């Protein structure tokens, strides 16, 4: 229907809204564009799904997220995909992974405070009835 286009709409004008903020933020800035295959060509050997923000973008409006949870999981993979190829002690590797925890937590943090339960129960519903 009209009403369920106008709802995914509103979904797509919010998950908008949380990447720019996430992507203005100095501290990731490390995840706003793809890892550059020359600069680092072993990349693609170890990690085999890569996301980063500016891909995050495309896919909204390629309408690739039907619901929140959709988007939670491509944000949960910029963060996994930095703790595993980042594994080791020294400064360099846990810096990126305090960065990548940090990306994380205030995405979930933002969703918990400005989505309402009803809006995501609904953005469902629409999805497991198609
Ligand atoms: C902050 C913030 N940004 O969007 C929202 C908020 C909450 O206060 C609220 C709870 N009931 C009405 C508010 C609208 C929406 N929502 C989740
Ligand atoms: C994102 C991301 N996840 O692991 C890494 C990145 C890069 O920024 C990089 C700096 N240039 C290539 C290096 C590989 C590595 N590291 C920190």
């Amino acid at each position: 229907s009209m009403q369920e286009e106008d709802t995914f709409r509103e979904l797509r004008i919010f998950l908008r809204n949380v990447t720019h903020r996430l992507a203005i933020d100095k501290r990731f800035r490390v995840f706003t564009k793809p890892v550059d295959p020359d600069e680092v060509p072993d990349y693609r050997t170890v990690i085999k799904e890569p996301m980063d923000l500016s891909s995050v973008i495309s896919k909204i409006d390629l309408h690739k997220y039907l619901t929140v949870k959709d988007y939670l999981r491509d944000i949960d993979l910029i963060c996994s995909n930095a703790l595993e190829y980042n594994p080791d002690r020294d400064p360099g590797d846990r810096l990126i992974r305090h960065r990548a925890c940090a990306l994380r937590d205030t995405a979930y943090a933002i969703i918990k405070e400005e989505l309402d339960e009803d809006f995501e129960q609904l953005c469902e519903e629409i999805q497991e009835s198609r």
